[PDB]
């Protein structure tokens, strides 16, 4: 798949890297969307993770609400030492997550640690429609102007309504992708949907997934 | 990865990979009658008959009298276990003559250490205050170390996780129980939808309850 | 395990495996003419009648005259009940109000020595707030208490505020279904606090004779 | 065993439905969508008042003018104005032109006026509607009327009517239905409650024609 | 004495209507977008001026004059010719790119002015919307107006228009669906009520011609 | 004229036969659509074509992707559009938003990029009701002053509800095109319907289309 306008970084997630036709889009972000409990931490520790293991390139993740502490913990669920990639200086985790007791402070936080860590890849997890618009809008170009390929998740209430909590996640993010865990005569099914991928092609659909001890295995199927 | 204890109840164990994630809050969502305050008794119960585990009961509604009361239709005496200081049910309901989280947590806290209880149960308008209220509950229950089920109501058996579309998200572990119209009759279900860091069974498994308490078949 | 009373509604009893638990609080909700006033009603009217249980009904809207009246249609005289202090109609009807009702509630309740007791008929924490302070009350004076409230859809929220349920003891739902072009009544025990009762729906009619309904 | 006693429509079919007609000396709601014949059914009951029983009849009027009521009833042959001549009909009108205790005083001396047993009264917090109805419906009881009120609602399956509380403060409520099904009309006409008396059950098919409302209770 | 009608000449409506729209009212006309609610109100004013020479008034509160005549002649019509000829008024109420008297004024004005005998009206709280409204008609009703008023409403088999008051102070109410069911759109006009008089029930398929409304036996 | 109104092709494979000659000239199209289902791509292919075929120059007016990006991801359908705009016969002109709305002001300077590069063809890319009702009426109106044929989209978020976002914008628009795209049994399907064209006739119902290297194909029947 070299005839495509836009240049990708891999995923190196089993099956992801064939439905996305090559990986994420360079310097740009991808909105991962799912309710509760769909994978979308998973998601995007993943692709840090596999970004420093397979080629050696930083990442920083920004956490607001779960503790760095707890990220850590979770991740050895599927063998990961987090820990020693920090220690190492190769993971950062940026954490936002609120005291148990604005964004542009936020963006420079962030645009800090991207120089300090050398990083490649950024994972951003996770009332009017209006200013939400134009600050996702603002936060996606700031990211871009710093030349960070970025996953940001967000949730959703329902596995077929509005892509993410208010109806304009979706339009300014360049791609989409939704995780869906699909209750149907009383079971689940995960699925992964590349929705849009601005200036490039993509397999169309739901495409089965698993979470295992491996992390997230995705089975593409055409 | 993270350790489970064993919630003795029967079949849950086993749809849980090994009970409840230890030093976290599991959510327990249900709309009325569905089995919220009997799980998470029975959870408290099995670790005091099984593990000499003492637990702690934190009520808003029902009266202790009425939770012991209650709970005789299994064949559970609390009466004993909290006289014997096993159980500890901390009332936290509001006097129906004449909120604060932080008061409550020191006085979870102290029932903890009094008691030396391993498992806490807690049962049970913006939807962004609740999300900040909530996260700081599980935050500060996790500080302590208590393994604690959490009731919440839900008003539709297929619809939102709980009542403001923000508990499920902001919790580490989410338990659903439904009661469903099948025809004319009922029909009870168990579903761990979530385990943070762990794996579970997936989907839903018919549950009864009867004089024994909880009866779930994975 | 748990002392329960009986109704002597016709099958009610036995989809409540005896009746209605003592000293609790039951929510009896449902959409217009289900037969939720006839339901409270007839729970004071047997008490009086069959166990000399003394009753207070209490009434938001229609009037005792009414009321006496519409029950008059099933042969009981309620007005002979009144007279002999058998039974105490309270009105609330129109042309903390809720603390000034409770102490009006506690002194007929004191009055006339009553067991039973109906109730027939805005934000959800304060509607919450309010029915709790109220259930909670009449579980300290010992009453066993019949709570009616509307919902407006037959397979849709409990009551009309989304709480009512959750802090009721006791929850019982008369639906009024619409199938095809038919009507078909039925009633169910969603949940009793502490105790067994049959589940699902059930047939019922309304007669001459009140509330039947066949649990078989 | 003491029966409300009702009052006949003469409404063909009505009467089956409702075992008797309508309950004396109460209101009942007449609810629909727009064009299922609530107004015709306030006139239908009226004019056989007036013709049947010799009993005369107030008609008040919302919105309609009087002369607009006249001109369609006499698309079923009915000559209103010659009823208003012999004061055996009187049409209120309360129209705007191009409150509430005012209104009922306004009706009270109609009906003493007229000798009136008849009414017809054809046709934002809920909260504020379900009071005010309320006293409306309170004070022609006093007066013994027999009332029908006519009221408005947007959907064939819908709330009984608009506010979602008209039905729980009505004594009796008649709900006519215009389903659409595979581009197909039907009329039904449904008594949903009569308090204190019986009646048959469900929607009974119904048509409007010369002769006016046409029910089959087969 | 009952309610007479005045001919549509539209082709199947007459039918329908049993003899058309009744004199001296107004009817709605509600539709969602492009389901033919301006061709139906331009078609009753052309067939008037055609066929009985009754001349016609259309008030248009968005599309300019020149866009109603220019879309007209997608049907052979010639709008511009009718009013040179002062048998038909397009009354411009659209906006610079809300008085409701002084808007009846002027729709007196035109009626008295071109002696029309038809009228087209085309096309935030309810309560004010059906005092509106309620005023409108009744202010038609008394100049003599047979008149149809088309309003929008955004669903197939939701309300009739979009305020939930529109079809209860009208006393004639057609609906027009555009109904979208396996990929293919099936055109329907419905007339869900009429006021003191007598008519056909449920949707009657119609299409959309280069001459103008036909509507079609049921099925 | 005393004709019924013309048509522009667009060239877009399919659309002239469903719309039986194309875009109605000097009006507004609303191109409407969840997200992904390719109206931007409708938009740029509009000009694209207008300008490859006909040499009728164009003018994109976009409100939040860059033109950098708008240049790049055309690249996608072999279209060279900084060679366009190196060339005078294409302007893009960014409305977007500095990371950190005067419509009248907007539509002048739209005005002048139409008479400065003489453009034939505009397209627009992409909350009270009452107030976005009047604003999107007065920028049509203002459009059809110029004379230009213009393509505008709008966004929805459900595939068979609401025409757009505000239940006004098929109301004040001449012509409106959905694009949808369907999941049904885990598939997508991409269709697109000309639900209205005013004052002349086209198509009706969902024709499928896919998107490819070479644009939008619609395919027959
Ligand atoms: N070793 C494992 N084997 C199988 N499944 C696992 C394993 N570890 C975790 N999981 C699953 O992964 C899910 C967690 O996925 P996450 O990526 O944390 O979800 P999430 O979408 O971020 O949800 P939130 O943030 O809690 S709403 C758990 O609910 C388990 O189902
Ligand atoms: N060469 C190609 N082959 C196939 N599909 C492609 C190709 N290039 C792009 N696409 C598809 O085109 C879509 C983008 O179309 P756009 O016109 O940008 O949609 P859009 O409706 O404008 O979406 P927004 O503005 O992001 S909400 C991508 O999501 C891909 O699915
Ligand atoms: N001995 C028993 N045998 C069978 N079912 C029982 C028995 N005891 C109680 N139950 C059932 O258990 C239900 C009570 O369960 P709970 O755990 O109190 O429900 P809950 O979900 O907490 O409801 P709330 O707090 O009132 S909304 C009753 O409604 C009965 O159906
Ligand atoms: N003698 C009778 N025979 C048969 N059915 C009767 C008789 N008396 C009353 N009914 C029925 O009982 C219904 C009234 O039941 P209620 O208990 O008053 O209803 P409800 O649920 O309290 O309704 P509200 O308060 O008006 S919303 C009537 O609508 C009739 O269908
Ligand atoms: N002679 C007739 N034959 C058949 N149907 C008729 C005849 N006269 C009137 N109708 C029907 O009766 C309907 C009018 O009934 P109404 O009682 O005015 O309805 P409504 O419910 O009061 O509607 P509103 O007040 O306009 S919302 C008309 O729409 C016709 O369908
Ligand atoms: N010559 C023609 N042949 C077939 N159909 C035509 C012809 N001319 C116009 N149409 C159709 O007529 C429709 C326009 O009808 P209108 O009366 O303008 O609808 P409308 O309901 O008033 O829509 P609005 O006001 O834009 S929401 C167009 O969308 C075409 O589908
Ligand atoms: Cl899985
Ligand atoms: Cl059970
Ligand atoms: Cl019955
Ligand atoms: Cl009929
Ligand atoms: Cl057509
Ligand atoms: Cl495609
Ligand atoms: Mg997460
Ligand atoms: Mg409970
Ligand atoms: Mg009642
Ligand atoms: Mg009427
Ligand atoms: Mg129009
Ligand atoms: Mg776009």
């Amino acid at each position: 798949s070299e005839h495509q306008a836009i240049a990708k970084m891999r995923t190196m997630i089993e099956g992801f890297d064939d439905i996305s036709h090559g990986g994420l889009p360079i310097g740009r972000s991808t909105l991962v969307s799912g309710t509760s409990g769909t994978g979308k931490t998973l998601f995007s520790i993943q692709f840090l993770y596999n970004g420093i293991i397979e080629f050696d390139e930083p990442g920083v993740f920004v956490t607001f609400e779960e503790t760095p502490q707890d990220i850590i913990k979770n991740a050895r669920s599927f063998g990961w030492d987090l820990a020693k990639l920090v220690d190492e200086g190769k993971l950062f985790i940026l954490d936002a997550s609120p005291d148990p007791e604005d964004l542009s402070a936020l963006i420079e936080r962030i645009n800090y640690a991207i120089q300090k860590y050398r990083a490649r890849r950024v994972s951003i997890d996770s009332d009017a429609p209006s200013v939400v618009r134009r600050e996702l809008f603002r936060l996606v170009a700031r990211l871009k102007q710093i030349g960070a390929t970025t996953v940001m998740t967000t949730e959703r209430i329902e596995e077929y309504g509005p892509i993410a909590r208010y109806g304009v996640e979706e339009f300014v993010s360049d791609n989409v992708v939704i995780l869906r865990n699909v209750l149907e005569g009383e079971r689940r099914r995960r699925t992964l949907e590349i929705l849009k991928l601005r200036g490039t092609s993509h397999m169309k659909g739901e495409y089965p997934f698993t979470i295992t001890d491996h992390g997230i295995n995705i089975f593409p199927l055409g």
